[PDB]
């Protein structure tokens, strides 16, 4: 048989990796979007170094898969896949703690509060393949079989 | 491999919870049409013409209104609904039916046997219909790999 996780998601952007082997999976529950004289110039400045720094705090722990309940903006989209990292974005809550066990990471809400344990490892194959007209993701071999249900 | 399931695989899950989620060697009628009305008794009829065939599933892409679901229910008839067109097709070639309109111009025909197992189990927060063990070694894709 095949145990692990399955979730009817595919990756943000086309590019990125659908298969992963040995996966460093990152969870998170907020926001990778921005929110709140030429003002728009201006307002493109702000956005960016919010952005650029979400993402360098993830980049810092070098994940293969960053994975959030929310949204993720597309210029995070091109920086993470400029760092050759697979992006999930609005995750089910329970998919995503479904995940975070199977895997072993710790869902954080600021990248910034990350540490190398948060980062899940106990997964050692993301595969995301097309069914039906569906993509879904798949997150098999557990370090732990108990830490995963059958499929 | 050998641990390569074939079949086909729907985001769906039974009308109601009285309904077989599981059924082996299913006899399954495919339809396009509705199963509302937008009254009891033109369902009555349409769900008599679709019992008269024996089927074990029934799915359509359309919707199934609540007395219709009691009686095919009744008639331990499974029902799923809102299929998509694409899926409704990919399931016609995995089992053999013939997508359907109207429930009279309905023949032993129709009825798809080719599917040797119906099974809908949960996985994660959502529900799913497994439709595998295909006869025609040409008309069922990979599912799940070993």
């Amino acid at each position: 048989v095949l145990r692990g996780v399955m979730i009817n998601k595919d990756v943000t952007h086309p590019r990125m990796r659908r298969y992963i082997k040995n996966p460093r999976i990152v969870l998170l529950d907020s926001s990778l979007e921005y929110k709140k004289e030429e003002d728009f110039t201006r307002i493109l400045q702000m956005e960016e170094e919010y952005i650029h720094q979400l993402c360098e705090d993830i980049i810092q722990l070098k994940p293969d898969v960053v994975i959030t309940e929310k949204g993720i903006s597309d210029l995070a989209q091109h920086y993470l896949m400029r760092a050759n990292v697979t992006a999930i974005r609005r995750v089910r809550k329970t998919d995503n703690n479904r995940i975070a066990r199977a895997c072993g990471a710790r869902i954080v809400s600021r990248p910034e509060e990350l540490r190398e344990d948060d980062v899940g490892t106990g997964a050692g194959l993301l595969e995301i393949k097309k069914i039906g007209d569906e993509y879904f993701t798949f997150i098999t071999d557990c370090k732990d079989p108990k830490a995963c249900t059958i499929l």
